[PDB]
Formats: C-alpha cells, sequence, structure tokens
C-alpha cells in the first residue's frame, strides 16, 4: 500500500519573515526550529504560505518582504529533508486575505488566467519562483474562482503542470517530481462555484486539498461543528448548492446525487467530489483544522450545540472584549474566536471551567462553558482516529492541515496523524464509525457494485424495476418500459455490475 499525504501549513506572516528570530517567540512564536527532526518524518509535504499574484500578474512574494530573510526561512524548511527524503516543501499562492472575492489582491487572480499570455506569464512566474527559492512545488489556493473565471483556471494549472514536468525531467527529479495541488472547497457553497469541471480542475494535480473545515463560524446563525464527520439529525441542514450546478442532468440523476437539504460534513464534501467522474479517490487530501472556532453568548440544553450565540462576525475583531477565558493567544492575537488546539489543551487543563464534550454522531469533541455560555468546535487525536480510518476505507489521498504552528509542543496532532497511517502496531479494525448520517449521493463517478436480472427484450417494466445491461444496472423511472435500458429516458443508470 502507497503511503498517505501529511500536509501541513506554514504560515509565516511577513513581518515575522522580516524580523525572523528562533530565540523570541514573541516575535516568530513558531520559528523553523520547532519542527524537529521527528517532525519533518511525519509530514510529507509542508506548505509554506502565503504568496500572493501582484499587479504585473506575476507569482511574487508581498513587496513588503526583506528577501534575504525570506530566503534564509526558506533554507530552513528545505534543510529540514535532510532528515526525510520523501519530504517536499511546497509554497502555496493565495489564501483568503489575497484572494478572496473582496481581498486585497483578488483582481490579480482573475487577470493571470484570464487570457493566453497573461496565463503562460503566471506560469512561468510560479515556477520560476519555485527554482529561485528551492520549492519542490506549487500550491495554489485561491478562494474562489468563480463564472468565466474557472475555464481560464483550469488552463493556468494546465500550463503550470506542463512547466513543473519540464522542470522534474530538466533536474533529473523523477524519484520526487515536482507536483500541484491546490486547496479546494469543502463546502456545496464555495465548491458550486467549479462543480461542473471538477474533473478538469483535479486532472493536473497531484492533490486537491479539501478545506473540510470552517463548515461553522460567526456567519452562521446557529452553533456548528466546524469540521463534523458525518452528520448528526439535531443540528442544522443546508440547501445543497450543487443540484443548480451547470450539469446537464436530469432531474432523477440530479436528485440522487444531490439530496437537499443536507448535512455539511466532511463526508459530504468527500462524496461529492467522488460522484464526479474523472475524480479519482487517491487525489482527494481530507484537510484537518489544527484550531477550534470559538462562539460567546450560548443557551445551554446540549452542551452549547446548534444554539443562536453572539459571537461578532467582523474582520478585525471589531472590540478589545477577549472573551475566551484562558485563551493568551487570542489577546496576542487580538481575537477571541479562533484558538490552536495548543492553546484549548490549557485552556481544558487550566480552572477556566470548560468541559470538554464529544458527539458521538459527528465524532468531534466540543469545549462548552456553562457559566459564560462559550462553544469550541474543534479537533484531536480522538477526533483523527475516525477521519484517518475515512481515509484509509474510501482510499482517499491523505490528510493536510492548517496549520503546523498550531499543534501542541510534541506535536502530538500531526504524530497522532502518522501513527494511524503508518504506526505497524495500530489497529483501528474494531474502531466504531456511528450511525452519525452519510452523505447518500450518488453520481455517474462512484456508482455502487450491484446485480439484477438481465434485461429481457419484449418484457414490460414496472416503475422501480431494476435490470442489468451492458455493464451496468438500471432502474425504470416509471413503467411500462420495454426499451433496451440506455437508449431513451425511462432508464436511471444506478449501478454497475
Ligand atoms: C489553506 N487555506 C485555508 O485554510 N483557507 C481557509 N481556511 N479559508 C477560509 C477561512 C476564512 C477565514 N479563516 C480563518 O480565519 C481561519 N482561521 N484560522 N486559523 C475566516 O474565518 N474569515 C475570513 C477572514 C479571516 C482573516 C482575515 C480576513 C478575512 C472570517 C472570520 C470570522 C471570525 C474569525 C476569523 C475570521
Amino acid at each position: 500500500s502507497t503511503r498517505k499525504a501529511v500536509i501541513g501549513y506554514y504560515f509565516i506572516p511577513t513581518n515575522q519573515i522580516n524580523n525572523y528570530t528562533e530565540t523570541d517567540t514573541s516575535v516568530v512564536p513558531f520559528p523553523v526550529s520547532n519542527i524537529t527532526p521527528a517532525k519533518a518524518k511525519q509530514l510529507t509535504h509542508i506548505n509554506f504560505s502565503f504568496l500572493d499574484i501582484n499587479s504585473n500578474l506575476e507569482c511574487a512574494w508581498d513587496p513588503a518582504t526583506n528577501d534575504a530573510k525570506a530566503r534564509d526561512v526558506v533554507n530552513r524548511l528545505t534543510a529540514l529533508k535532510a532528515h526525510n527524503p520523501s519530504l517536499r516543501i511546497m509554497f502555496s499562492i493565495g489564501g483568503w486575505y489575497y484572494s478572496n472575492d473582496l481581498g486585497v489582491s483578488h483582481a490579480n487572480y482573475v487577470n493571470a488566467v484570464k487570457t493566453p499570455a497573461a496565463r503562460t506569464k503566471f506560469a512561468q512566474s510560479c515556477v520560476r519562483i519555485m527554482k529561485d527559492y528551492g520549492f519542490d512545488g506549487v500550491d495554489i489556493d485561491w478562494e474562489y474562482p468563480q463564472a468565466a473565471e474557472v475555464d481560464g483556471f483550469i488552463a493556468a494549472l494546465q500550463e503550470i503542470r506542463t512547466l513543473l514536468n519540464q522542470q522534474t525531467i530538466a533536474d533529473g527529479r523523477q524519484a520526487l517530481p515536482y507536483q500541484l495541488t491546490i486547496a479546494g472547497a469543502g463546502g456545496a457553497f464555495f465548491l458550486s462555484r467549479y462543480y461542473s469541471k471538477l474533473a478538469q480542475i483535479v486532472a493536473p494535480l497531484d492533490y486537491i486539498n479539501l478545506m473540510t473545515y470552517d463548515l461553522a463560524g460567526p456567519w452562521e446563525k446557529i452553533t456548528n461543528h466546524q469540521a463534523a464527520l458525518f452528520g448528526d439529525a439535531a443540528g442544522p441542514t443546508f440547501y445543497n448548492a450543487l443540484r443548480e450546478a451547470n450539469l446537464g442532468w436530469s432531474w432523477e440523476e440530479l436528485t440522487r446525487a444531490f439530496p437537499s437539504p443536507f448535512s455539511l460534513t466532511v463526508d459530504a464534501a468527500v462524496q461529492q467530489h467522488l460522484m464526479m467522474e474523472g475524480v479519482p479517490s487517491a487525489k482527494i487530501v481530507m484537510g484537518v483544522p489544527f484550531y477550534g472556532r470559538a462562539f460567546k453568548g450560548v443557551s445551554g440544553g446540549n452542551g452549547g450545540q446548534y444554539s443562536s450565540h453572539s459571537t461578532p462576525g467582523e474582520d478585525p475583531y471589531p472590540n478589545a472584549d477577549y472573551w475566551l477565558v484562558g485563551c493568551d493567544e487570542c489577546v496576542r492575537d487580538k481575537d477571541p474566536r479562533i484558538a490552536s488546539y495548543r492553546q484549548l489543551e490549557q485552556m481544558l487543563q487550566g480552572n477556566y471551567g470548560y468541559q470538554r464534550l464529544w458527539n458521538d454522531k459527528t465524532k468531534t469533541p466540543y469545549l462548552y462553558h456553562a457559566q459564560n455560555g462559550l462553544f469550541v468546535t474543534y479537533d484531536d487525536a480522538e477526533s483523527f482516529k475516525y477521519k484517518a480510518k475515512y481515509i484509509k476505507q474510501q482510499q482517499l489521498g491523505g490528510v493536510m492541515f492548517w496549520h503546523l504552528g498550531q499543534d501542541n509542543r510534541n506535536g502530538d496532532l500531526l504524530a497522532a496523524l502518522d501513527r494511524y497511517f503508518n504506526a505497524a502496531d495500530y489497529d483501528d479494525s474494531q474502531l466504531d464509525m456511528g450511525t452519525g448520517l452519510r452523505y447518500t449521493g450518488v453520481g455517474p463517478g462512484n456508482l455502487p457494485i450491484m446485480t439484477a436480472p438481465a434485461y429481457v427484450p419484449g418484457t414490460t417494466y414496472a416503475q422501480g424495476a431494476l435490470v442489468s445491461y451492458q455493464g451496468y444496472v438500471w432502474q425504470t423511472k416509471w413503467g411500462y418500459i420495454t426499451s433496451a435500458p440506455g437508449s431513451d429516458s425511462a432508464w436511471l443508470k444506478v449501478g454497475r455490475l
């Protein structure tokens, strides 16, 4: 069996690069030296983030970046490869701040992919940056192209792919070829922007790293788990926006693929990808958060889950009330709404009044502060057992996480992921996946194996009848049908032999 990818973001802001030091955590909280040899061996990829696209429509460092310091920080990451010959140091272009619809560089993303000439110039700059700084591949985190941008974006990925392949040959890197990945939407609403062209988007990639987290946040009316593996029938449900994608499918095909409303979960996003023909499970990487999302003003009853709340949604955080009791990092970062797993462990250990609770449907933990009305949705080594098992069972390519600086000091989240995939003595064959709600959609890419009596010409088939014919199992949509399955619109392809 081939090794699961373990992809960790390394995020460092420009001011920290410009003042880079390994001996002052109040200037750089998580320097490269915290990535020990043992961590380096547990990772397959580190995604250095974030570069940007400039107004010249080229991949570029933030213009305030000190170049010598940048090279130095990158050199420190690539030196980690000494401990792990499989390890790649990628760089990521984009992120939410640079690339969101209202982000500071958004128009550069749109314009870079818009014409053949712009794509060539952009693609070349990506490979030039990669070679200049010693990176091992390119990750694109544009959140998110839409509409006519999608065709440009696909052409841009195809062109970057060809240039990476040229570079792999030029460098004799066939043992560790240069790679191309993107960070993909992990929820139907954003995914619907490019969903109909998913196979084309994924074809040029080594992996699509699904952002299957941030599925709950202060923008929602109701608290919820941000990365539930499976659904909880007591939780909120959402309109399935994919059924409105430009797919050209029939009513029955849409309905069978896109139940609505549906539970917004990791399993939903993964299945939504697998339903598409030409999207291989081995390219799908499951993102997990190394941080929790915190809400205030929540009611009692169900541990703070699925409650109204009074958490500000504005950015930046609009006042100086840091109400996440015990979160020192929140004070430092002026935002009580996000806490690293590292910080959450300390909050749980201190005398701050949190209970750690567990939802056995979603297979995720949450903190509840009964006295102040606080709710925190996060992941730990325990929720990772179910996710890693799901990853193995669904034959996904691996796991990605945001971000390395958020693991605890011992790096237990990373070590847990590595152990669940690679430890000879770890056994999850008996781990019970629970009865949480599964996403049941079936599309052309994930037909189940089925059997049925062979189709017989001259027979009149009632609605709902199942037959096998030319490699597939088919179901009549109404009765009485006598046509050969697949030859007109009366038959639904429901399974494969
Ligand atoms: C590798 N790429 C990603 O992981 N991308 C990603 N998570 N994109 C969506 C995130 C949107 C943004 N996310 C975070 O703050 C993640 N936190 N961490 N760690 C987000 O939640 N908001 C948009 C934003 C954030 C910062 C600056 C500008 C815009 C809204 C928000 C609401 C409440 C607290 C923090 C952010």
